[PDB]
């Protein structure tokens, strides 16, 4: 998160971490034991981490769980991330409690102009690299449809919206992919594409979860 704020020890319960040896995703807990990503997310040996503030010190409230399986969509397109969700399913049920909590889904999409609330591990800085300890938020607000195809001609598609700040700035980055957009309580992105990070007229580029629903609840149905 480039021009962010340190959200504050588990004021963000549904945040998870997906780490091979070290952080490399974020995610979103939406139920005890099926956590939503990004595809391009994917690998296999991932540990999800839940009740995460500094990832690099063990402050207690974290659970360590190995995903059993990723569910990465079958349309996914590596090339024009069309498509960037993936579910991952828990070895163990995690125990929810005041520090680690689902969110819901939402039940219809978001307009332009909500206000959400992006978070993550991800890099603070748009011209080079700084990774966190603990974890960063940011509250950006929905674009509209039209000023997102014009920052990104012919790349976006019906599944993903732009969400952000066209002065550049302040911006989600790489190592916040996967994580979550939460609005008005319920989880309407997951932070996957953008030119750089916090550049001018270059928003970030987010998988729209709403036209996901039926997908995420059958999926998880027959698994
Ligand atoms: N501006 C934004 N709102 C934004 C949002 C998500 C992003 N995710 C990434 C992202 C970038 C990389 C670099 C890799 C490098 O320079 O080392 C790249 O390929 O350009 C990699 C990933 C990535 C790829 C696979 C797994 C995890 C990852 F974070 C990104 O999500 N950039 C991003 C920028
Ligand atoms: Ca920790
Ligand atoms: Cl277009």
């Amino acid at each position: 998160i480039v021009g962010g704020y340190t959200c504050g020890a588990n004021t963000v319960p549904y945040q998870v971490s997906l780490n091979s040896g070290y952080h490399f995703c974020g995610g979103s807990l939406i139920n005890s034991q099926w956590v939503v990503s990004a595809a391009h997310c994917y690998k296999s040996g991932i540990q999800v981490r839940l009740g995460e503030d500094n990832i690099n010190v063990v402050e207690g409230n974290e659970q360590f769980i190995s995903a059993s399986k990723s569910i990465v969509h079958p349309s996914y397109n590596s090339n024009t991330l069309n498509n960037d969700i993936m579910l991952i399913k828990l070895k163990s049920a995690a125990s929810l409690n005041s520090r680690v909590a689902s969110i819901s889904l939402p039940t219809s999409c978001a307009s332009a102009g909500t206000q959400c609330l992006i978070s993550g591990w991800g890099n603070t800085k748009s011209s080079g690299t700084s990774y966190p300890d603990v974890l960063k938020c940011l509250k950006a607000p929905i674009l509209s449809d039209s000023s997102c195809k014009s920052a990104y001609p012919g790349q976006i598609t019906s599944n993903m919206f732009c969400a952000g700040y066209l002065e550049g700035g302040k911006d989600s980055c790489q190592g916040d992919s996967g994580g979550p957009v939460v609005c008005s309580g319920k989880l309407q992105g997951i932070v996957s594409w953008g030119s750089g990070c916090a550049q001018k007229n270059k928003p970030g580029v987010y998988t729209k979860v709403c036209n996901y629903v039926s997908w995420i609840k059958q999926t998880i149905a027959s698994n």
